[PDB]
């Protein structure tokens, strides 16, 4: 038996997919989860003595973004190896994919989290190789179900993409993205590049150097939006600004501030 159902909080989240959880954990009925250390455990009464004990309010490593009550988390997968090994476990349970739970080491997490009186409460996290050989900046992303669908996944891009730009590189997420993460990205990087378009003859590769997005990320992009033009084995950008604004004006509610941003490669 597969763990199946999880709690954390005061979230109860009936996984998704297998998580390779120690079998012993897999067969109670609920694992629980410390919302701030991650830790899973196998009974309500394990669960409840912990939570009056661990002194732990945040998430650790450094708090590297606070715009209000929004905070994200920079954690070294090498400088807490138990935590981040917890967080893929966790992950693993909605992403189908996830591949990597033991080796840490080479990542590094961003941790998304909505604080409150009582402490920074996870939503949602994304993964990145310290060193990606692929040009990677996303290696696993993911929103906790009950939070998604609520700009917390396209905040994540964003800070992914910022992250990049501060590094004076593109990237682009790695494949396969999960049916959420297609959309999210395809909005994301749509709203980026219909809003570069409104304020004169900029090429892709300028655009990419803008927005950190791929050559071949933008020109998909494009090409939905129907924007991009086929010339001699060359894509080439086609706007008419009354589109641009006419696509806006068509049907994030949280976003990144690079004010906000403390952070250098
Ligand atoms: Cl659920
Ligand atoms: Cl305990
Ligand atoms: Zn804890």
């Amino acid at each position: 038996k597969y763990v199946d159902k999880i709690h954390i909080g005061n979230y109860e989240i009936d996984a998704w997919y297998f998580s390779p959880f120690p079998e012993d954990y897999g067969k109670q009925p609920k694992l629980w989860l410390c919302e701030y250390c991650l830790k899973y455990m196998k009974y309500e009464k394990s669960y409840r003595f912990h939570l009056g004990q661990c002194q732990w309010r945040q998430p650790p490593g450094k708090e590297i973004y606070r715009k209000s009550n929004i905070s994200v988390y920079e954690v070294d997968g090498k400088d807490h190896k138990i935590y981040c090994q917890n967080l893929c476990l966790l992950a693993k349970l909605f992403l189908d994919h996830k591949t990597l739970y033991f080796d840490v080491e080479p990542f590094v997490f961003y941790i998304l989290t909505e604080v409150d009186r009582q402490g920074a409460h996870i939503v949602g996290y994304f993964s990145k190789e310290k060193e990606s050989p692929d040009g990677n900046n996303v290696a696993c992303i993911l929103t906790l179900p009950p939070y998604q669908r609520r700009g917390y996944g396209k905040f994540l891009i964003a800070f992914s993409y910022e992250l990049s730009k501060l590094e004076s590189t593109v990237g682009s997420p790695e494949k396969p993205l999960s049916d959420l993460g297609k959309l999210s990205y395809r909005s994301y990087w749509s709203w980026v590049l219909l809003e570069i378009l409104r304020d004169g003859t900029l090429s892709i590769k300028d655009l990419s150097q803008m927005t950190s997005i791929t050559q071949n990320d933008i020109i998909s992009t494009l090409q939905s939006l129907n924007m991009v033009k086929y010339w001699k084995g060359q894509h080439v950008i086609c706007v008419t600004p009354k589109l641009v604004e006419e696509h806006l004006k068509s049907a994030p509610p949280i976003t990144v501030d690079s004010v906000c941003l403390k952070w250098a490669p």
